[PDB]
């Protein structure tokens, strides 16, 4: 029988848990033992975790904790922390990229003679990942597409979409972006229509739940997958729709989806995109119409068209903390499954192909510390 302990999230304003209440109590109906970390920046209250039968902790107690737990966190940890790491860790360590320091950051496992289990790179034996964000990165993307559209409807050009903040559950999203949405059709705008390419896949899924939440017509939707993107670029439909979200991540050398040259025509309807692909360090954007990685603090902006109305990119690449609740809890149910093979860790193809990962890594570590 396993234990895990619920280390709490030391990245700046990282809200989301790789546990929620309701996985905790699932796990121990199933015989586990857990430690959660009181979390003040946590979207869940400790009083939830409590409730659901975990033992509450210190915050960073996981540092002296017995060497036989293994330690569940979803993010990074502190660069400066230098100590070894004992233990077998389950989080999202981005290390395996060649991430600046990711040397040094299995480093610390190689010295404690520790475990990583890297959130990444869990799969199933088809080589599918158990557990992303997707959905909830679509649904936000929509949320905030649907927001910057209403906004410019309802303000002037001189003025872009204030600052955003995460949301305590999706009723409370819905309700912000239903109450802008109203206010823009009070204008005399019409219900916008929207693109999405991907729209087959969670990210889509996603995006297609927020807008019917909010009332947007499916008739209102272009639903486009690989079927349509296949054809080639640059595509019509994107200057012609109001709202453009995408879910597809293409880095290759492939012609752009949308490009200046099509953007600057007085015709063009597209208000918004909302590129919930969006990596600033993709070498090849398939949408080449900003530079810009934007943030919750600043979450829109201009893209320099020369002619046509007043057109933005949202660019956020960490969407699903809009709602760190039920991104928590769909990536948590999505996890189970794997954390029940845990007992079985040595042997489960889940874990040891992780593991394996892990130490094939390692492998290219070379350090005179480990002579
Ligand atoms: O899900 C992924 O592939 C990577 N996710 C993250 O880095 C995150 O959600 O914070």
């Amino acid at each position: 029988a396993v234990t895990l302990h619920l280390r709490a999230e030391t990245k700046p304003l990282e809200a989301r848990a790789a546990l929620t209440p309701t996985t905790v109590k699932k796990l121990i109906a199933k015989g586990f033992k857990i430690y959660v970390e009181d979390s003040p920046q946590s979207t869940f209250n400790i009083n939830e975790y409590r409730q659901a039968g975990a033992i509450i902790v210190p915050a960073g107690s996981w540092k002296t904790a017995p060497r036989d737990r293994i330690i569940i966190g979803l993010k990074e940890m502190p660069e400066t922390d230098t100590f070894p790491l004992v233990h077998e860790h389950i989080q999202f360590a981005h290390c395996y990229k060649d991430q600046a320091g990711w040397q040094n950051v299995l480093m610390r496992f190689i010295k404690g003679h520790g475990t990583l289990y890297d959130l990444e790179f869990l799969e199933n034996d088809q080589g599918r990942r158990v557990a992303a964000f997707g959905f909830y990165a679509g649904f936000a993307g929509a949320a905030l597409g649907v927001r910057d559209w209403a906004f410019k409807q309802t303000h002037s050009d001189d003025e872009d979409l204030p600052a955003v903040s995460p949301y305590p559950n999706e009723k409370a999203l819905v309700k912000d972006v239903t109450k802008d949405y109203k206010e823009a059709l009070a204008t005399g705008a019409r219900k916008p229509t929207v693109l999405i390419i991907g729209a087959l896949g969670r990210c889509g899924s996603g995006a297609i739940d927020l807008l019917h939440k909010v009332g947007i017509p499916d008739a209102n939707i272009l639903k486009w997958d690989i079927k349509e993107t296949s054809r080639g670029g640059p595509f019509d439909e994107i200057p012609q729709a109001d709202i453009f979200i995408n879910c597809i991540y293409l880095s290759k050398p492939i012609a752009p989806f949308t490009n200046m040259e099509k953007l600057n025509n007085p015709n063009r309807r597209l208000r918004t995109v909302v590129d919930v692909s969006a990596d600033t360090t993709n070498p090849h954007n398939p949408i080449p119409i900003y530079t810009v990685a934007t943030v919750f603090n600043k979450p829109t902006v201009l893209v320099p068209t020369t002619a046509g109305p007043k057109l933005s990119v949202i660019s956020i690449d960490h969407l699903p903390s809009l709602l760190p609740r039920e991104a928590s809890e769909f990536f948590s149910h999505d996890l189970l499954p794997s954390l029940e093979l845990l007992p079985q860790r040595k042997t489960a193809p889940v874990w040891v192909r992780a593991k394996k990962l892990f130490d094939r890594h390692c492998a290219r570590v070379k350090r005179s510390s480990r002579l």
